[PDB]
Order: structure tokens, then C-alpha cells, then sequence
């Protein structure tokens, strides 16, 4: 049962170290700002008074804190003990920081995963959880197991250690972004006397469609095609505006919906008036 | 017989709902104004008309789906003598004031009217997935309403008020294409390190998964205006989102769609929701600087 150690106790490290112990493996835990995560000890973990400690403490040292300013500024002190460990960070951010990290570890000859938590802390330790790994394969081979505690959909997607976080920013970029509009939606209704309670149950047919679009605008950008004959872009940007200014006549901040459609807008310019939404794509790569 | 139809307007969406009026067998006469269009809607046995004037005095219903209400008024003013008495429907999609204007004229003019909406691309008019919302007249509804479900399983009237059916359209195409928006913006952003579309497709389904049930709980946040943030709090989402801007940025896309998501979001913070859900980011909608 291999020893792993939990570097950051935010609401993520809490619910990492969680499926840790429930999985059966001894867990040590350390975090900056002191005080987090009681009911960890009291499930079973050990609190380690320093990083080195910690590290010392674990095979597989697992680190999830806000950035990767956070997290090197507490792993560079500490490469020495590292040294024999797998280095496993799941902190969101940008492929250039990853790829850096990467760098450095293999500098300090440290085994190294860098991954990412694709769904919310109450998902963490269940057969549904997706969380993606890039880097050392013969590591995460080895320790399958110890990181499928986390989550049954546990995916490598190359040896590059910038890939997984590729794969994050690239899915975040839509949720967010769609949790905008979810919210804006909702105050739009409430602006003119509908609770969201009354959308809600009719967003289940747009949640249906954008299962649907996945598939057909990642056909769409990997070919460079864009078929509009059944919905066109210049109706699209007429809709997205009578959103717009319907939003911004309510006193709602409107910096989202300008971007839509200042985007499908310069799509049009370039030519794609015709095409379908897919062909969005060429006014975020070709912006004024 | 059946009850005869009328289509004003043959782009996309007019097309698909004239070919679902003919297959539930009524008759439908057809007309648009630029020439060309809908010519196999003929073949399966629509009725051609060579004005606006004559399509309409060939329906009992008259169902209008053009670009907005500027080109839907347009070809309706003119023509009021001839609505009188027939039951005027208009899913353009368009602001609830547009949807008032033309329900005031109609009652004006003794047109019993119908303001509705498509919620759903043209694949799916005339079955089981179709969406369409209809406000205004419930006696012109109820008495048409097998018509209606001819386009489309959920046939939702949501009210008296003309323009009801256009809040529910516009929320709702707020959400989509904000979200259709991300959809192209992440692949972008993936394709920029060489991760074809294709590969990042089939993890999405996590996060339809997570957005159908946001959908619930975040309508209730703000029905209740709580915002718990504990397992997920608003300012580390603010830091996630900085890194997927900047990361797009420095690979050269447009990143005014993150700008503003990030910004909606920062205003929340700066009125106290650090610490609090993504949810509370609708106090920064309802904020703005
Ligand atoms: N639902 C979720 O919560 C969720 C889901 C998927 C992914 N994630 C990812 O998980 C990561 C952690 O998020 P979280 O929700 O756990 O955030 P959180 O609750 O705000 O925790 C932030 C963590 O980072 C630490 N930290 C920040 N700055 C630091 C610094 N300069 N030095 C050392 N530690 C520092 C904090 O330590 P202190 O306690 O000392 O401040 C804490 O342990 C993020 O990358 C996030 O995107 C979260
Ligand atoms: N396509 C979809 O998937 C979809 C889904 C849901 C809702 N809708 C809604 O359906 C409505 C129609 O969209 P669509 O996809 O059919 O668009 P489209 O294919 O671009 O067709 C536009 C229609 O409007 C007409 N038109 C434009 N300006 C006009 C004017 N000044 N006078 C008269 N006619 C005018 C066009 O006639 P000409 O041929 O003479 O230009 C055509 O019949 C929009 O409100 C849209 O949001 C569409």
C-alpha cells in the first residue's frame, strides 16, 4: 500500500487526500497556512511540519495549490528530497509553466507527472472522474492504481509534459466560458421577471445540442470546413445581436456577448457569412 | 380537411418548418421573398405563391421565420387587410420590445397572434427534440395546437404576454452561443500545440455531464441569491481562467470572450464574493463598472 503525501490543503488537496485514505493508502499532508483539513487527521493522516517532511513521507508526492508559482516556490527548496519520489503536480495552468516544471525536474532527476483535475472535489474518488496526466509513462504505469483512487478515468495523453495541461485549458476554456453564459442567461430572464427555475428545465434541449456540436465543430476545425447551409453565420451574428443590446438596455454587463459577436463578426469579415458557427474559428485565430 | 398553412419566408429554418407541415399532410403554401428557394418543398407538394398577399390569404395559420422584425414587419404591414382573421404566428427570434410592438399591432388590427421561438437547429423540427415557445393568444393556440405539434414534440405556451416566448428564446441563446463560442475557443486553444479537436472531443462529455447539472444548481443560487463557495470558491476560478487567457493570448488568438468572463467575475470578487461560488459572478452581471 505505497505511502503518498498530499502537498496543499485548498478545497482540491482536501478532497485528493481524502480519496487517498479511503483508498486505504498511509497519506501524509502538508499545507502553507496552517490549521486546514482537520478531519484528514482524524481519518487516518499524518500532518507533516514542513515540506521536506512531507516529501520524505511519500513515494508518490502529489501537489495541488493555486499556481505554479505556488508550487515551485515550495518544491525548489526541497529537490534533493524528492529525489527517488514521483512527482505528481494536478495545479491548473498554462502548458509553458508545466513544460517548465518539466524542465526542472529533469534537471534534479525526479520522476515527473504533470496532470490536472478536470471535475469538481465531491467527484474526486469516484469511478466517473476524469484527471489527466502527460510525462513519465513508466511512472504512471507503476502507480496506476494509487492514482486511479482519484478517479477511474484517469487518462495519460503523451510523454510530453506540457500535453495534460493542453488538454485542461483547452476544456476549461469551454466550461467556464459556457458557466458565463449560464449565469448571464439566467440574469437576462430575471431582468424581465422569470426565475431561472423556469429555464432551467428547457436548457436540458441545449444541453442535448451541445453534446451534438462537440463532435461536429471538432470535425468541423480539424478539416478546415465549415457547412452553414442549415444555420449561417451573418443569421447567427443578427441573433447574438438582439442578445446584446437586449442585455445592455437591461443594465447588464455585456463584455461576454461583445466578444461573441465581435468575433463571429470579423468571421463574417473574412469572408464566412455563409458558413456554419464552426468558421467562428477564423476570427479567434485572425483577429484585427 | 386539414387546416391550410402558410410559410413566409424560405431561408434554413423556414424550409424545415414548411416540410414539416407537409408531412403531417396540410396544405402549405410557401413564399419568400428572393426567388430560388425551397424548390423541393414544390416537389412534395407545396403550393408556391407569387406574393406575400396571396400566401397569406391561403392559411388559416401563417407562420413567419425570418432574419428579424425589421424584414418580418416589413412584409406584414403592407398586407393587413389580408391577416384580418387568420391566426399570425412569428418565430423570428428577436428582443421581447420587437415581440410587444408587432402583438400590439396585431391586436390593432384584429390579428389573433402568436409570438414564438425555435429553440433547436433544423434537423430536429417535426420530432421528438424539437423546442418551440409560443406567447400571446391562448384561444389561437389551444384551437391550432395539434398544427403547432406537428413541428416538434415540446410545444411550450408560456403566457398572455407577447413578448414572454422572446425572454425565454434570448436567455436561452445567451447560454448557447456564449457556450458555442468556448467550444471553438478551446479547441483553438488546443490546436495551437498540435492537439487535433478529435482528441480533445471525447473528454467532453465530463463536462456536459457537470454543465447539465449546473444548469439546476445554479438556477437555484440565484433564485435564492446563495452562492456557497467552499469546494470550489470564486477567486481560485478567477486565477484559472487568468492562465487559459493568457495562455491563448501568447499563441496569438482573440481572447475578448475570456477577457470578459474573467472581468464579470473579478467584479464579483471586488463586491465580496471571493469566497463564495462561481454562482455569485451574477452580482458582477448585475454590477458592471
Ligand atoms: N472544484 C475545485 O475546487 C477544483 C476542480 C478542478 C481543479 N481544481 C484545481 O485545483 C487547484 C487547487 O484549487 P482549490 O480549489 O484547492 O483552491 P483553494 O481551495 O483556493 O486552495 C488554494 C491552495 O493553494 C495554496 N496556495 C496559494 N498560493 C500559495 C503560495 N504562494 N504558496 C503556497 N501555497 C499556496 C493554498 O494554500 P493556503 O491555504 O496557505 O493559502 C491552498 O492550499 C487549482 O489549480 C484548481 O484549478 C479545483
Ligand atoms: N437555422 C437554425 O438552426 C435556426 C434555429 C433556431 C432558430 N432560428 C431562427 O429562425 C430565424 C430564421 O433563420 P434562418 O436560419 O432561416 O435564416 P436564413 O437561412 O439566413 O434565412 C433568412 C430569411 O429571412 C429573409 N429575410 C431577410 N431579410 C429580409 C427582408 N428585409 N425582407 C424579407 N425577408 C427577409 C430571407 O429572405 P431572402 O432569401 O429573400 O434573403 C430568408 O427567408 C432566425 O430568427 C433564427 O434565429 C434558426
Amino acid at each position: 500500500l505505497t505511502p503518498v503525501t498530499v502537498i496543499g490543503l485548498g478545497a482540491m488537496g482536501q478532497a485528493l487526500a481524502g480519496a487517498f485514505l479511503k483508498a486505504g493508502h498511509p497519506t501524509t499532508i502538508w499545507n502553507r497556512s496552517p490549521g486546514k483539513g482537520e478531519d484528514l487527521v482524524a481519518r487516518g493522516a499524518t500532518r507533516a511540519a514542513t515540506p521536506a517532511e512531507a516529501v520524505r513521507a511519500g513515494e508518490v508526492v502529489v501537489v495541488c495549490v493555486v499556481d505554479y508559482e505556488a508550487s515551485q516556490s515550495i518544491l525548489e527548496p526541497i529537490a534533493a528530497d524528492l529525489a527517488g519520489r514521483v512527482l505528481v503536480n494536478v495545479t491548473s495552468d498554462a502548458p509553458e509553466r508545466a513544460r517548465e516544471a518539466g524542465e526542472w525536474a529533469a534537471e534534479h532527476d525526479i520522476a515527473y507527472l504533470d496532470g490536472a483535475v478536470m471535475i469538481p472535489t465531491v467527484m474526486i474518488g469516484t469511478p466517473d472522474a476524469l484527471l489527466f496526466y502527460s510525462g513519465d509513462k513508466a511512472a504512471y504505469d507503476k502507480h496506476e492504481g494509487l492514482l486511479k483512487s482519484l478517479g477511474g478515468q484517469s487518462a495519460y495523453v503523451g510523454a510530453d509534459h506540457g500535453l495534460a495541461a493542453v488538454y485542461d485549458l483547452s476544456m476549461l476554456d469551454f466550461l467556464f466560458t459556457s458557466m458565463s453564459g449560464l449565469v448571464h442567461g439566467y440574469a437576462l430572464a430575471a431582468k424581465d421577471g422569470v426565475p431561472a427555475a423556469s429555464i432551467a428545465p428547457f436548457l436540458k434541449s441545449h444541453i442535448s445540442l451541445l453534446s451534438l456540436a462537440v463532435e461536429e465543430t471538432a470535425k468541423n476545425l480539424d478539416e478546415g470546413a465549415y457547412p452553414g447551409a442549415e444555420a449561417n453565420l451573418a443569421m447567427a451574428v443578427e441573433g447574438i445581436e438582439h442578445i446584446l443590446h437586449a442585455a445592455e438596455r437591461r443594465g447588464l454587463d455585456v463584455s461576454v456577448l461583445r466578444g461573441v459577436r465581435d468575433v463571429a463578426q470579423r468571421a463574417v469579415d473574412l469572408g464566412h457569412g455563409a458558413d456554419s458557427w464552426s468558421a467562428t474559428v477564423e476570427g479567434a485565430r485572425n483577429p484585427a
